[PDB]
RNA sequence: GGAACGCCGCGGUCAGCUCGGCUGCUGCGAAGAGUCUCUGUUGUUCC
């Protein structure tokens, strides 16, 4: 659907870590793929219209930043672990979940947003902060496209087709807001919820609580890896 | 306020090519979304 409850099986599930259609092997997402995921639907075989085609570099940059973001490490920082006792260390420690205060799982999401989303996309710091505000509220509920704004459309140059700041008609402003709405919607509905659906088992009591079983979660990430690998092998290795 | 595409400003989430740029066709030019608030505007043209 588009909730973020009832799973923390790890970052291997995160949208930005899906691989594109294995035409002679499965490859990691390119800017053009992310663009198609945000503004069309990613499962568009045809070519991108020039306006969107010109934004393949920023989205490629987002992917880069995502790939260098160390989510595990930010998580550990913002959601510190309660130290169990020696004698609980090991198996029991991996059976017992670790709660993370809601404001803290928000702080995680906040810093990840800051890490991976290029600034050119925010347009203004004012736009970033307003969005964080929505995220803050989003993370407490269980909101609409129009409701998502004290957001300054003319701050985002990237919505332009050409970088000439000549006068534009109403129809443009509309088309610009639409594009921005689509991206901010994906940032909220795609990135944010993907994030918490990946790193936290979240549950509702009317407060959301966030749990985590890191080690078990990391084993899931690792097990995924060996699984898809065993898959490829079987497809390459001969009969008999 | 009604119109318009020659002038010039901004487009087409649309179509052809043998296609990341050409041309074909084609829209808009100061209000739009919410329900007073958020995002926005000098001056294209014609009466």
């Amino acid at each position: 659907g588009s909730g973020f409850l009832y799973g923390g099986r790890g970052m291997h599930g995160f949208c930005l870590n899906r691989k594109r259609r294995t035409a002679a092997g499965p490859r990691r997402l390119q800017g053009q793929d992310l663009v198609r995921l945000v503004f069309f639907e990613g499962l568009k075989p045809k070519k991108l219209p020039l306006r969107y085609f010109n934004m393949v570099p920023v989205f490629g940059r987002l992917l880069q930043r995502h790939r260098k973001c160390r989510y595990s490490s930010v998580l550990h920082r913002m959601c510190p672990v309660v130290e169990l006792s020696r004698a609980a260390q090991g198996e029991l420690s991996s059976l017992i979940p670790q709660h993370c205060a809601p404001h803290r799982v928000y702080l995680f999401v906040r810093e990840c947003l800051t890490a991976v989303v290029p600034e050119e996309l925010w347009g203004s710091d004012h736009n970033r902060l307003q969005f964080f505000s929505r995220v803050r509220g989003f993370l407490k509920s269980g909101s609409v496209a129009e409701l998502m704004w004290k957001i300054k459309v003319m701050d985002c140059d990237w919505l332009k087709l050409r970088r000439t700041a000549g006068r534009f008609p109403p129809s443009e402003l509309a088309y610009r807001t639409r594009i921005l709405s689509q991206f901010l919607t994906w940032l909220l509905d795609g990135f944010v919820v993907g994030l918490v659906r990946a790193c936290f088992y979240a549950t509702e009591s009317n407060a959301i609580r966030f749990y985590r079983q890191e080690v078990w979660s990391k084993l899931q990430d690792l097990a995924f890896r060996r699984h898809i690998a065993k898959g490829e092998m079987e497809e390459l290795s001969p009969a008999q």
